[PDB]
């Protein structure tokens, strides 16, 4: 009968600081796709909640040496949060330590280029060197390449892990900025959802090119064995069938379009 | 320990009888995406299985009066099958009575028209009468239109439910044949997966038009509480991350392509 601690991450357009946040308190300080989703899930599940941005600003990965989980996954694993409502990718290694609802959004790894870049696919990136390319420093995308057995992807990984300086970035915003200021000499591998979002934001100079490299989804996560998981899983399905999710995506992705 | 009874359905290209099937026995009589998926899953979960075609040839719905489930879901809820490996859509009503693995395939409801039919969208079908349209007699698609609040879809449901003669079909093949021999006076609403497949088969006279009406996925189902569920779910995720599911999709949809 207590307030649910929701761990989430500052990633546009999922969770963003409201323009006048410093004059607001609690949940009213945030806005975005996941903020709207959180209010809906909590309303349909009947619980009070509190949104908290993940301290280290990470999604979640296990450190090879210490074996400790960081990011939003870590907050769930070590009991700091009761639930995670964010663009957290459903992956095998995560599913082994936390529970995931059925996906509320479908997506895939994609390529983000500065308009004009002579690249139309991952294959293209692999068969050249002039243009550098990387992914987020930790998360499902980097893990995807590091584990792939498909020649093209494995080849891109061989290059990325040894590239110097590092082609990996700490945050999505860091990757987008790097694409924008690299005169077309840097491409960024990120999930199609974020790629499509950025493509509709000023200065409208980036572009999603080629098809997705894979298919997967984002799910609402809870600690392994949490009682909350069952209800939340059922709420996601109901909200999807009633069109809420489609409406929310259009709202934050296209209605707000700047291009 | 014991051979796992797999319930499935004859739906191309998921499960199909091989050409020389009469000379074969057991699982060897079948071929297809789901047949391969089944083998893979059984290999990684370590068990023997028997493929059985669902008796009433239905996906699964609950009779409003008797409250009895039919089709594959019915076989699972009543203990006739241990698992269902087929293109069974993850939904709220089904999730309430059976367990679903994370989706092994993403899809949406789509429109199939005979080439040349003057229809580009759902809205187009709703604003006219000359062209009849309907869905599978029972399944997630028919349910979607019945539980739809969206004006366009709702309007389509009113027409379909009252239409005469009936526009609903017992099987997808029947829906497809109806479109093909109706001079374009009938459009069939079915899942994008089947639509895309048919679009690539002779006589090559059908088309998937417009975008998907919704987003959802297929999941491997198991009786609620089943022990096999956990391992199967982790296996689906493993196969997706290794690229196998993408491989099978290309193999059965486009490598086989005839148009
Ligand atoms: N959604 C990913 C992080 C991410 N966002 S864009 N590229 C990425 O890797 C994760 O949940 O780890
Ligand atoms: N996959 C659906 C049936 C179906 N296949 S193509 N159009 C449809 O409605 C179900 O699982 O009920
Ligand atoms: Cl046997
Ligand atoms: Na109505
Ligand atoms: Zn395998
Ligand atoms: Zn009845």
């Amino acid at each position: 009968n207590k307030t649910v601690v929701v761990t989430t991450i500052l990633e546009s357009p999922y969770v963003m600081m409201k323009k006048n946040h410093e004059m607001l308190e609690g949940n009213e300080r945030y806005e975005g796709y996941c903020v709207d989703l959180a209010a809906e899930i909590a309303k349909h599940c009947g619980f009070k909640y509190k949104l908290t941005i993940v301290g280290d600003g990470k999604y979640g990965a296990r450190d090879a040496d210490t074996k400790i989980w960081n990011g939003m996954v870590g907050e769930l694993v070590y009991g700091k949060a009761d639930i995670a409502i964010a663009p957290l990718t459903i992956t095998l290694v995560r599913e082994e330590v936390i529970d995931f609802s059925k996906p509320f959004m479908s997506l895939g790894i994609s390529i983000m280029i500065k308009k004009g870049t002579p690249i139309e696919s991952a294959e293209d990136l692999s068969k050249q060197t002039e243009i550098a390319y990387g992914t987020l420093d930790s998360g499902s995308t980097k893990e995807f390449f590091r584990r792939s057995k498909i020649a093209v992807f494995d080849k891109m990984w061989t290059y990325m892990r040894s590239a110097e300086p590092s082609v990996f970035v700490r945050t999505t915003a860091e990757g987008v900025a790097r694409v924008r200021k690299s005169k077309g000499k840097y491409a960024y591998l990120l999930e199609s959802t974020m790629n499509e979002y950025i493509e509709q934001r000023k200065p409208c100079d980036t572009m999603k090119v080629g098809g997705n490299l894979d298919s997967k989804g984002y799910g609402i996560a809870t600690p392994k064995g949490s009682s909350l998981g069952n209800a939340v899983n059922l709420a996601v399905l109901k909200l999807n069938e009633q069109g809420l999710l489609d409406k929310l995506k259009n709202k934050w992705w296209y209605d707000k379009g700047e291009c």
